[PDB]
């Protein structure tokens, strides 16, 4: 590969193609369907080092995971705000008039 004959260049591609689209989901205010996104490419990460004989592999799985699981707990979390939040400044409920 680049500067070293080793990598584990499968499992985390495959991964990374997920990761867009709970970002793209994010942007869309559509949280829950990114919160699940990460769930997936997580369960995927850690089966894929209970697969690999190597270290090193292993490795650049222990890492990838950290922040496919940072982003679910940011999400989560940003998601119940708004649940509350969203419903007050958006216009809905009893009026005046």
């Amino acid at each position: 590969g680049s500067s070293g004959s080793s990598g584990m260049e499968g499992p985390l591609n495959l991964a990374h193609q997920q990761s867009r689209r709970a970002d793209r989901l994010l942007a869309a205010g559509k949280y829950e369907e990114a919160i699940s996104c990460h769930r997936k490419a997580t369960t995927y990460l850690s089966e894929a080092m209970k697969l690999t004989e190597s270290e090193q592999a292993h490795l650049s799985l222990e890492l990838q995971r950290d922040s496919h699981m940072k982003q679910l707990l940011l999400i989560q979390e940003r998601w119940k705000r708004a649940k509350r939040e969203e419903r007050l400044k958006a216009h809905s409920g009893p009026s005046s008039g």
